[PDB]
This record gives C-alpha cells, structure tokens and sequence, in this order.
C-alpha cells in the first residue's frame, strides 16, 4: 500500500511525497520538472523486491509548491541537496540509495560527497554541466509559450519514447504544464555551473553508479562519459533518453534494484 | 587539378585512386562501403591549404572491383592496413596523414601502431568495437534485400543528412547498391573483433586523434569515448554522423587540416 501525503521542513517547504514498501530506503529525486508521478511504476515494482521507496516533487513544482522563492529560484545542485537531505530528516530515513536524473542526477552526486555517511549509493543519469542556449532563452518569453515550448521538447525530443510520455495522462501534464516556466526560469543558467563533478578525485572510490540514455545524441552527454572514465566511476547506459523512468519503467526498476543490492 | 587513375599492386588489387594538391600527404580512407566519391569537395577543400590528398575505393568496391576474394571476405583492420599501405608504396607515399571512418577508422589505427614510421598522424572516427546482430544478419540475405535494408539505413539513420547522402547522385547510388551486399558478406563480421583498440596502453601517447558524431546515438560508439579516454587519446566530436565528409564537408575538411598542421 503506498503512502501519499505531505510533510513540511523548517526551510518553508511543503512537500508532497509518496512511499511504498519495507526494506532499506531508496530515495527517487525527480529531473527539474519536479514531478514524482513520474515514478509511479517503478516505485512499486522496486518495493516489491524488499525496498522502502520514498520520492516526492521537488520545491515550487507540482504539489511542493508551497516553499519559499530561494527553493526554485536560482536552483544549484548544493540547494537542492539541502532541500533532499531535510526531507530524508523530516521523513527519518538514515541511510538511502539516491536516484537522480540532470538536475537530480547533480543533486544526487552533491549528497553523496556531502552526506557520505546518509548515502549507501548514488546513481545519477545524464549530469548536466554546459550551458545551453536554446533553454536559458526560453525563461524571457509569457510563462504560456514557455509552456507550450517545452511541452514539445519533452515529448518529441526527449522523452525517449512518445507514447509512454503521454500515457501518463492529464492531471500529470497539467501539473507540468504549470513546473515549465518554474523550471525555466530557475534551473537551466544555475545547475551546470554548480555541478560538483570539477574534482575528480572527490568521485574516486565512491559508491556512484553514472548512466546516460542509450538513445540521447552522443553530445548531450559526451562530458558525462569523459568525467566518470576519468574518475574510474562505473558509467553504462540506460535504454532511452532523459526519461528512463517514463519510457522503460521494467529496465529502470530492474536497474535500480540491481544497482541497490549490489551496494547492500 | 583532380588525377582520376587507376594502379595495381601486388597482392592483386587494382585501385581506383584520386589526388590533387601538393604538400604533405593526406590520406582519406573510406568506411566499408569502399567509395571515393564522398570525399570529392573535401579532397579540394583540404588540398587548397597545401597538401596532397589522395583517395581509393576499397577493394572489391565500387571501381576497385577488381580484387581477388581475400581482399573482400573476412575483412579485418590489418589486412585493410596491409592494402593501404600497398597503394601508399605504389603511389610512392612514403610519410602520410590518414583519415578513416568506420572500417576505415579500424585500419587507420591498425596503420599507426603496425607503420609508426609511415603515419605522421590518424584520424579515426566511429570505430566499430561491438558485433551488431542486424548488421551480420543480413549477410544471409539474396543481394537485392541487403541492398535495399542497407540503402534504407544509410538514407534514413546514420547520413547525418539525409539531403547531403541523396544529392551524391543516381551513380554514386548506383555503386553503392552493388556495393552493399559485398559489405555484408565481407565486413561486420570480422572487423568488429579485429579492433586494434585494445590494447590502450599502445595507443598512449601516440598521434591520434578521435571523433564521434555529435549527433549519433550514444549508445553506438559509447565504448570509443571510454577507451580513447581511458588511454590518454584526444577525443571529440564532428557534427552529423557516420559520414561527417557527406554531410557537413567544410567542418570536415577543416578538421583534418587543422589536425595535419598540428602534427607538421
Ligand atoms: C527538466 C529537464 C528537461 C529536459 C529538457 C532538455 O532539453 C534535455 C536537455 C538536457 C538538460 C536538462 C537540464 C539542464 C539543466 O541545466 C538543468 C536541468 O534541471 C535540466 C533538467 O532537469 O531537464
Ligand atoms: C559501411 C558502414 C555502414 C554504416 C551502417 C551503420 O549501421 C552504422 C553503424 C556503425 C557500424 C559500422 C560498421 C561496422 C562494422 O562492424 C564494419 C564496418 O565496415 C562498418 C562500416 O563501415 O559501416
């Protein structure tokens, strides 16, 4: 039976958040659009092998849009982190396995090297660490073109699987519809400077377990595979693109159970 | 001025060959399908900065059909050096600059650690390290299928172009066509397994320099970006895909002249 509910931090969140299970605590943290639901699958099937998932929306962003303007504006992974670790308090999860994709995959690599005593493993999935043009311009148009914008970069470009992306339904849409200009206007110009990957030393001999989308161009995430081989981090690749979690929900959970009892 | 001729060499070949320039010598080395005529602008882009480029259709493609089996069967990375180096004696190309992709990537390499003293330096791009299972299945197929799958492939999937690889023309497509099942037959078998890649430590600390398309699936050449990393080998990217001299020739023709100056 899974737990939906909300819980506050004295950081002025309010955060809705979901569990399932018993067992060790994984701990699913969204990409920016902050949208758990996304995991909906996963989280049960990833329980069903003897785990406690927790996951949740991220600040300003779907039903944790109660927080203050700091949480969404100018979001680094360093925030972010913060934000995570108080919820594992609030919530009292001691230790977690943490997934996180591009601004949860910095977050998730942020709480490893920050909260190396919570963290038993950290996979994060196509780290984002360049600028990129085409998204900070979108921040400076009406909320509503932002909106439709990026509704069609999610679903024709990155979604890694069409069908999957829309299955998920209306009310999971509108709340995006509502994360877009969020997101836009907080995350693309302050995550990548704040990528804690710049000390490679730092990753060495840490339980982190890299991946990038089989399907994504070489480019998104070229840096991604360079970094992990440098490092001697374990970096492989999942099926699909930004959303493995959407378009491959048996492999991801597959993947995340098998990381996790690797690590156990 | 463009010598369009034809030369043979002792193990049986007759290569139809090109050249034009003066300088140096820059040696552009096809994929599998074996043809010439995708280096045609780049050929005169790259010998205008003072260089002579030579190029040749492959043995036992296009119009070097005229080669005993061996040339074309069982293909490996050494024995395509082994033809490359019999054109570069009979040419009288005593110290060369080589470009190659795919198959030609694989031989390039094999050139540089098996030919030290013949290579200034290598360009490999997209070096095929894994067997693909639609690739050797077609080998079983009756000429016409293989021709009309791989036309598709190329066309549709890995071009980086689509308008660039249809503009070549009806009798470049013409060769291409008789081209394909001779490829099928020869190629994805054997060159995979005969990568000279690893071996990483041979390839510390040599002049080679490595590419990917910007724009190709990561999954497709995600061991390249490790190995050449792993070993210390200059690894970036060109824009497009599997035929980066297709599909944006001046970035290409550029790039090996920027590469060749580095290593004068
Ligand atoms: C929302 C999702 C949309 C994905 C939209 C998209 O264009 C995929 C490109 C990869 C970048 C994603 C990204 C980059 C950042 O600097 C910060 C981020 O939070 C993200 C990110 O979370 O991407
Ligand atoms: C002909 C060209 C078609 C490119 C067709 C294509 O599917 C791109 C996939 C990358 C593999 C190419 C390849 C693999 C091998 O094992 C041997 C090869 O000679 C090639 C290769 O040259 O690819």
């Amino acid at each position: 039976m899974r737990t939906r509910s909300t819980i506050s931090t004295p950081n002025g969140i309010t955060w809705y958040y979901e569990q399932e299970g018993t067992g060790p605590d994984v701990v699913l943290v969204p990409d920016g659009l902050g949208e758990c639901q996304m995991f909906d699958s996963s989280v049960s099937q990833i329980a069903a092998q003897g785990f406690r998932v927790t996951t949740f929306d991220m600040p300003g962003m779907s039903r944790s849009a109660k927080a203050p303007p700091e949480t969404y504006t100018e979001v680094t992974a360093q925030k972010l982190a913060s934000y995570v670790i108080s919820v594992l308090d609030a919530l009292d999860i001691k230790h977690a396995t943490v997934w996180g994709c591009a601004s949860g995959a910095s977050t998730v690599v942020a709480l490893l090297l920050g909260y190396p005593d919570r963290i038993r493993n950290a996979m994060c999935h196509e780290l984002p660490t360049k600028l990129l043009d085409h998204l900070s311009n979108t921040a400076v148009l009406e909320d509503e073109e932002i909106s439709k914008i990026l509704a069609n970069v999610m679903l024709n470009d990155v979604s890694g699987g069409s069908e999957a992306w829309q299955a998920m339904g209306d009310e999971v849409h509108a709340r995006l519809h509502k994360n877009y200009p969020v997101w836009a206007r907080g995350y693309p110009r302050t995550i990548p400077p704040s990528a804690p990957v710049k000390d490679l030393e730092a990753l060495r001999g840490k339980p982190l377990d890299w991946t990038v989308g089989a399907a994504t161009p070489t480019e998104s995430f070229f840096d991604n595979i360079v970094t992990a081989t440098k490092a001697g981090v374990n970096i492989g690749l999942l099926p699909g693109m930004h959303f493995p979690y959407v378009s491959h929900p048996d492999v991801f959970a597959k993947y995340v159970v098998e990381t996790t009892q690797k690590h156990l």
